[PDB]
């Protein structure tokens, strides 16, 4: 019924994390501002366009936009207090990750039953927003680079469609995808999981 | 009747400015034609995918990208002449912003009446293609950083939305819509306004 | 019938090649694959989009992504043998670039025999994986300043566009267009072939 508490508290903890970043690059009022819309909304508005559904709902919705915005306005607005709280943002995030890439696993679910459409586009709906974000950045994106973000709304999503594939109901599936990929995100960022590289030294 | 000048000295003046920037930036016959036709169309490519309609305008009615190609070819040409004129441009890159906004912002309301969605849409056929641009660019956009460029097409986009919801007839709507976009503009470079920032001392 | 070996060779040197970027750009096992994955699907997918054809082939046609992925996860492990390999991969790669060209040069006409629409986005299904692969590598993308790579893909999708419009049949419009990409591009590789900049003293 109310699984909404955990979109928005994502959607809150997106915006807030991506208008600090803009504030960190100096970015102006603006910027700001779109930075944190990106970084909350901007997975789902990709993941419409991949999935043909039109116009987003992030731009339709008016209760989305409206949230973003307003998060990301008091972020700037009280920069001083939001950004001394290291872990309860951390783990807000944690819980966007996995209210959006349940989300979105399921609506790639409901376009195509396909393990490869799905697995790709919840995880795109999780962590597009922020590629979008680094990439206004001027950065490399943080997902190519570092951390265990994208892997675990990849293993959430995947479990997604596993259990719908099983006929399990859609807000069980829902709710056992969300939990997952919390439960991995928790571990990843205590134990600081990393995926590989290639050392190779330079001559 | 005929407010394809406003709409073409727009698509020549926003080519001529992304040819510049592309000059500028070393990039070759290619990259200066890629980075004008960008800063012209991409914004309405944009707004097209996010509206659902298919195929782009901008890749499908010949005059436009006809004209953006012809005046990106010419600024390389004659890179002399063209880049020492400086306030010129300027004003006509201010014509362009107030017909793009206008249009984005008539095309988006046609789909849905929806205040968000115009405003935004809007916003992004004015501004999007010079974000495009400079991305292309290896840089953070600009609208993000300094100026009044998004601002000025979000004040005119919801200038259309309010225009249109209070039944203005729809030519009226454009032409209102696209003289206060010119006003801000104009306000905006000669007063130098800007968003604030925030000013965090570094320890 | 069998044009699928030049689909899968382009595939797989796109990956490789998009792959080992990635590792020289220092990215973990994750974005090496997110490299690979872009640099051989991604202009399908940003085609598709702009056709309005949802969802995109390339994360929905099972053989396509995974040997992508394959092909990605093998240049990772096997990495010390894969970069030593330097003129076949950029023959495997002119033979991508052609099959990728044709392909979507096709898939543009049979939504509108468009000149305009035919060949940008031909050329966007074969750059536009290497210019996604740019952007994600914080970098100006490649086409925008040297070789001659875009330049051929726009030469061989306006070659099938006349093709089919002299009511040449299908198949035989889809080898030509791929075998003169495929000779443009030896030429330029071979000769060094460069468009134009322009040289502007610095004071």
């Amino acid at each position: 019924i109310v699984f909404d508490i955990f979109n928005y508290i994502g959607i809150v903890a997106f915006a807030i994390s991506g208008a600090i970043k803009a504030v960190k690059k100096g970015m102006d009022l603006l910027g700001v501002l779109v930075l944190g819309f990106s970084t909350a909304l901007g997975g789902g508005i990709i993941s419409n366009l991949l999935l043909g559904k039109t116009p987003p709902t992030n731009l339709i919705y008016y209760p989305y936009p409206i949230t973003a915005f307003l998060a990301s306005l008091a972020t700037f607005v009280f920069y001083r207090i939001f950004t001394n709280v290291g872990k309860p943002l951390l783990y807000a995030d944690a819980i966007g990750l996995g209210a959006f890439a349940s989300s979105g696993a399921s609506l790639a679910y409901s376009v195509s039953n396909n393990v490869i459409l799905v697995v790709i586009v919840g995880a795109i709906t999780a962590v597009g927003g922020g590629v979008i974000r680094d990439i206004l950045s001027n950065e490399v994106p943080l997902i190519l680079t570092r951390e265990f973000y994208a892997t675990t709304a990849v293993i959430g999503s995947f479990v997604y469609f596993i259990a719908s594939d099983l006929s399990v109901p859609e807000d069980v599936a829902l709710i056992v995808s969300f939990l997952i990929t919390l439960i991995l995100r928790i571990l990843a960022m205590e134990l600081k999981w990393e995926l590989p590289r290639k050392k190779i030294e330079a001559a």
